[PDB]
């Protein structure tokens, strides 16, 4: 019977869209949350709710032993995994450690890292049911805190390098690796919100179901020649400084 | 009523399929065709067996002012367009200027012009009905000929850059530019075609539909947000250098 | 005499590349964000080097200032060949309310910044026809002080930019390139109390012989302004012994 | 003394990087493809700078020829200090089959040939704590001959197996860069029967001050292979004026 899609960070945000829309193409999804119990077990319930098994499992950015656990935990229930999404652009905070304080190139590194780890561990079982499709996405949100506490996110650059590595290491086991870079958009919230709607071209500012569209076409059978890919979809954002300078 | 559709070097190869998916979305098609008349009205024949309404226009990428008066028959027979598929992917051969003799870049900037021209009068009349969707594809095929005959294509860097430059330009008139680039694969015909699957990854050969679903993607209304991006679908092929060092 | 304007340079990497310009034989205008005394130390070892000097300050989101600062430079020299365009000064700027909500807002007002004194610089070089620019930039202390944040730029900002720049000045006899050399992550530029505990953590996770410092940026930028780099155009150099791919070496 | 290798370099690009290094006190290896004389005059002109040199012959798509120059350089010097791995000769190949049906399995070739020769000579630097590798290349006179082509590679191969490289050997105490620069297009380095005629094409289309040299491409791995330049990793610089966006430049 039915494929499996692990999607991190899913208990809400793009995470819980992206696992959403993969239950209702007839995944069976496995939901991973960090503290917020909550939230996932609400949201496995949905899930339930269209036909489609879920499994619920604990486990975050700083924690190896926790992640192969997950992994060995997918295998016993379901013994197979198809669609990986290894999503960084959930907004999870992880604690600072004083490396990163010297330059964001270290806060950069820390995070590939962390999406490379994963994308291998869930490599090794892929290749079991004949491999299958990893999608790595990403959003730098904000800086709220930074007394500990900065995003998972990486950079367009590092998460290029990062998924242009893997298609190539990952291409001989029949996993198709891209990725897909951007983020949708604490108090003054309805003023932050509109700060950012008057400083975007109208009709240009993009919403969670984009960046789950983008992942779905990736991981339909029409993008199987897609290889090592990072698309961003953000409705120009990141280019906006070259927009207002050569009007 | 329906929406337009202009698809240059449309007679054939890459440019027919697209145009042929693009009538059995509901736009009336606009086939280019360079000489070839044949192909070009069995090819508006199939296209009119959809319902569909089709027009037939000649016009090469050596000729401004042929190509400046296809766009005013468009606007005369439809008064629209939404979507152009600018195709350098058709394998249309083109004489050689002697420029050209000296150095790859000056190819490459020459065939580079020729999509930005067509691009920019494209937008001309897009912008009359609110703007719509541009996709430029290149594939660079072969070298048969150089005695006058060279491709029309771009590299991967030049469709980037002019793609990145389109996308600033025209994204304040509405339309939605991005580019796919790669291209699917005379005599010994079948012995070329056993050599090019000998060395090509089992199951990672691109055909022209895998070019085609992702154009597909771009037009649809799923990837708006998708802006000035370019996408290699070459199921890994440009990078193979790197999976075999890599092992 | 030909003349250089370095911006953020009474300190740090801006500090140290007036000094190489100003050992080729260039004037240099200083200019400063925050601390005069700085500015006027500097300006008065560059001095002692036998090249004059102007101090002016300006600081990014002052356009007014910013415009005025050129129309010093001619009112004081008259000229301006090479324009080292510093957003790795460490220098930080107030956090714009929008910003908040995504690094994306952050890196399009610091890549503005970066355009408009280009443009600005281009103006002023039209007139003793053309010149050098180079944008250099580090996203070093993002640190923490709620209301503000870095004026660096990423590499993909960086590269853009520089891109745009070059094919809209080269035309004008303006040869523009930039280096993001992620920038001296290493280096006492940095006012941490820990400052030291830091600089060993910092060391201890690069492979040795690889920490980059000032020196290494400021190399590039002058064989960047040499005559011997004329033919290169829009092109950004990571200058940082690989520290931004780490992760790939890590992995392997 | 230290010892440099650059190939391709009885002619063109590759002697004069080599005559360059020499004049910086390398002892030299001339790699040459196809004509003893020419080899064996640069190799004369080379030790009248005072330097040892020595003359090896291997062409692409030879490994085990290849392979045994390495270990020559090994017999000769037993050292190798900064590898000048040159794909912008000008040198053509003959055209393999497959190659025929798409552009990209001639990159494919060509990029592979720069990997293999690089990890060859990898091998040897291990043994005097590493070195510098540029990898150069230009696609130039892809004029005509049915079944020859380039050696040559693009910026995106070129520069996509930079970095492999650099994530690859960094760790060994390896520097390695690329300039692509697309190379020189000028040069009666072009055997064109209309030769002059097709110069006054290429310089009646390139913005006046703007036509690449060999020198230039020269200047910059010369830098790259300077002491001022040890924490530059895996970049790719392309060095021709701007002349690869000229087409952006039009549009404007």
């Amino acid at each position: 019977q039915n494929k499996c899609a692990l999607v991190t960070g899913s208990s809400r945000g793009v995470g819980k869209a992206a696992a959403i829309r993969l239950a209702e193409n007839g995944y069976n999804i496995v939901i991973n949350y960090a503290r917020s119990k909550k939230a996932a077990l609400e949201t496995a319930e949905e899930i339930e709710k269209l036909g489609v098994k879920v499994l619920v499992v604990k486990a975050n950015v700083g924690q190896p032993a926790k992640i192969k656990e997950m992994f060995q935990q997918i295998d016993e229930t379901f013994g197979r995994l198809d669609v990986f999404v290894n999503n960084a652009a959930s907004g999870v905070l992880r604690p600072v450690m004083e490396l990163e304080e010297t330059h964001w190139d270290w806060t950069m590194n820390i995070n590939a890292k962390a999406l490379l780890f994963c994308a291998q561990e869930a490599a090794k079982l892929m290749e079991k049911n004949g491999g299958g499709h990893i999608v790595s996405i990403s959003s730098l949100g904000s800086i709220r805190y930074l007394e500990n506490y900065t995003t998972v996110g990486v950079s367009k650059a590092a998460l290029e390098a990062l998924t242009r590595y893997l298609a190539v290491e990952l291409s001989p086991k029949q996993i198709i690796v891209n990725a897909v870079s951007g983020g949708a958009i604490f108090p003054n919230r309805e003023d932050l919100l509109e700060d950012a709607r008057q400083n975007t071209p109208a009709g240009r500012m993009v919403e969670i179901k984009d960046m789950v569209d983008t992942v779905e076409f990736l991981v339909s059978s029409k993008a199987d020649m897609i290889r090592g890919q990072t698309i961003i979809v953000d409705g120009g954002r990141s280019l906006l400084v070259l927009e207002h300078h050569h009007h």
